[PDB]
Order: C-alpha cells, then sequence, then structure tokens
C-alpha cells in the first residue's frame, strides 16, 4: 500500500537510505547522553522538560533503528538491484510512534513556558487531542498513497486542519506566556516557535511525495525530509528547550544551573 513497495532500488539509493536512518539513530542516542548529563543542572520545576527530551531521543532512535532493520530485512541485491523480498517496509510505524513523541514535544514546551496546574493540564489535553486527530487522519490518508491519491489528499486536508489548530494553540500560549520567562528566554522561546513551524511542516511535505514524485528518487527524498525534520524537531528543538530550562533555572537561583553556565 506504500510507494516504497513499488520500486527496485539501485545500490546507491538503497545504501543512502540505510545510512540516513543509521545516522539518525546515532544522532538521537548521542543527544540522549547529552540531555542525561545536563539534567542535573536543571531546577526541579523544569527538570521533566529535559527528561522528556531523553524520552524522545530513545523513542525516535528506536523507530529509526526499527526502520533501518526493516529496510535491510525487506530488500536483497538480486540481478543488479535491491528488490523486495518476503518482509515489508512501511513508514506507517512512524505515525504510530508520533502518538507518543508529539505529546512529549508539546509537553516540554508547556513546562518551560511556566504553565502550571489546571492551565497546564487543560492545555496539554487540548494539544494532545489536536495532535492525535492530525496523526490518525494522516495515518489513514497514507494508506491510500498508492491506491487512491485523491483520498490521500482529502485525509491530508483534514489532518492539516488539526495541524493548523494545534499550531494556533502553541503560538497563542507561547506569545501569551513569553513575558513570564526568565533570563532572556522570552527572546529564545520565539525562535522555538518558528523552529517548530519550519520543522513540523516538513512532515506533510513528505506525506505528499507520492503525489508529486512517485518514483524511487521520491522514496529517497521522503526519507531525506524525515531526517532533516526529525533532527530539527527533536534534537535541535530539545537542545533549545534544555537551554531555556537551564537559563531559567539559573535566573531562578538554582545554583547548579548558575555554576554550569559559569563554566561556559
Ligand atoms: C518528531 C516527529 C514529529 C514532530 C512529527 C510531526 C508530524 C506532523 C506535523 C505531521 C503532519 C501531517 C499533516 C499536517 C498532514 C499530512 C499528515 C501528517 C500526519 C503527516
Ligand atoms: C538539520 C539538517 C540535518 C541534515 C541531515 C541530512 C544529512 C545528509 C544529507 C544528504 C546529502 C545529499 C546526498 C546526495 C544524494 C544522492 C542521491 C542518491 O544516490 O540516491
Ligand atoms: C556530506 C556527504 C553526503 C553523503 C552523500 C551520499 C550519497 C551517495 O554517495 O550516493
Ligand atoms: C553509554 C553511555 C553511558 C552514560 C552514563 C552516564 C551517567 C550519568 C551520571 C549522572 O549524571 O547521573
Ligand atoms: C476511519 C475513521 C477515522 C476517524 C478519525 C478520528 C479523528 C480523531 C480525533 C481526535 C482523537
Ligand atoms: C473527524 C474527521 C473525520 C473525517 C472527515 C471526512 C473527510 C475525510 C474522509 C474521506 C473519506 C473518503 O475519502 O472516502
Ligand atoms: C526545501 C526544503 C525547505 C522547505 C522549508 C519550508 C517549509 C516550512 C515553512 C514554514
Ligand atoms: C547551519 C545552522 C545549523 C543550526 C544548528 C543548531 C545547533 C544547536 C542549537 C542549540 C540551541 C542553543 C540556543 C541558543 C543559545 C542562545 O540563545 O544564546
Ligand atoms: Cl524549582
Ligand atoms: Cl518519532
Amino acid at each position: 500500500k506504500n510507494i516504497e513497495s513499488l520500486f527496485d532500488y539501485s545500490a546507491g539509493q538503497f545504501e543512502f537510505i540505510d545510512h540516513l536512518l543509521t545516522m539518525g539513530v546515532g544522532v538521537h542516542f548521542a543527544a540522549l547522553i547529552f540531555f542525561l548529563v545536563v539534567s542535573q543542572f536543571v531546577a526541579p520545576k523544569y527538570r521533566i522538560a529535559t527528561a522528556l527530551s531523553c524520552i524522545v531521543m530513545v523513542s525516535a532512535g528506536l523507530i529509526l533503528n526499527s526502520q533501518a532493520v526493516m529496510w535491510t530485512d525487506a530488500y536483497a541485491y538480486v540481478d543488479g538491484s535491491y528488490q523486495l523480498q518476503d518482509l515489508t517496509f512501511s513508514n506507517g510505524y512512524r505515525y504510530v510512534n508520533w502518538m507518543a513523541t508529539i505529546p512529549c514535544l508539546l509537553l516540554q514546551l508547556l513546562i518551560v513556558l511556566n504553565l502550571k496546574g489546571k492551565e497546564l493540564f487543560s492545555t496539554a489535553t487540548w494539544l494532545i487531542l489536536a495532535a492525535w486527530g492530525m496523526i490518525i487522519t494522516g495515518y489513514v490518508g497514507q494508506l491510500y498513497e498508492v491506491d487512491d491519491i485523491a483520498q490521500l489528499m482529502i485525509w491530508g486536508a483534514v489532518s492539516t486542519a488539526f495541524f493548523v489548530v494545534m499550531n494556533w494553540i502553541v503560538g497563542t500560549k507561547i506569545f501569551k506566556n513569553r513575558a513570564t520567562m526568565l533570563g532572556g528566554t522570552d527572546s529564545t522561546i520565539t525562535k522555538v516557535f518558528w523552529l517548530m513551524m519550519f520543522a513540523w511542516t516538513l512532515y506533510p511535505i513528505a506525506y505528499l511525495v507520492p503525489a508529486f514524485m512517485n518514483n524511487a528518487d521520491g522514496v529517497v527524498l521522503r526519507q531525506l525530509l524525515f531526517t532533516i525534520a526529525d533532527i530539527s524537531s527533536k534534537v535541535i528543538y530539545g537542545l533549545m528547550i534544555t537551554y531555556i530550562a537551564i537559563q531559567q533555572s539559573a535566573a531562578a537561583g538554582y545554583v547548579p544551573a548558575q555554576q554550569a553556565l559559569g563554566r561556559i
């Protein structure tokens, strides 16, 4: 049902996709160790924001690892090209993983925005419902990326509606709560918003690849877009969230944060 299954791949195409996914694994688990060690310099009220980046690194790292092994399981070099064997490859499992990872990315944002108690719970709930609506409709849509492009497009339109509404909740909370933020991170959080807008928009672009580039090179392009998007939306984003958490920790008088920023 996925366009990947339609084509044979050159040695170059196959190996590049393998390297992309493997590099993805390496970057996420390397970042994991960074977030782990810096977590001790985060104040208790923000420390979960850094913990969530650790959780996202392993979740994303495992899905990329699984995709890479699925890639090599599914294809073998036969008569001059990599050809599909008995096992299958599908990006569908990425969608399932987003059900967990996207709420984690959203929650760590709400935490460094200094949302608390009732507002935190209600905002998270609405955000997660919007995100789940987006993911589920998108998942359904990509089931048709070979059989029914028109259906892919309509489910994609519905998903994009959830996407836009989710982004509106995010933007509204960011620009409303920007003023509460310490240590100059009122400035930084604005860049986080734009980073999110950029990186997350790469995913629906990948979703549409079967509509504008239905061939083996399109398959490569989609994996390339996922790689850019994953690293931007999880790793670079996580680094910014953690930087914001530490800076606010220091401004709030958390001594390990002050000491850590002092050594650099
Ligand atoms: C770490 C993974 C992330 C941040 C994934 C984000 C995914 C999206 C923003 C997906 C968006 C989609 C649309 C807006 C329309 C097409 C269907 C989706 C689900 C790919
Ligand atoms: C935040 C940015 C992260 C960047 C991740 C991407 C790193 C590797 C990028 C690809 C370079 C282009 C390689 C040329 C593709 C050859 C085409 C082919 O052989 O199939
Ligand atoms: Cl605290
Ligand atoms: Cl993920």
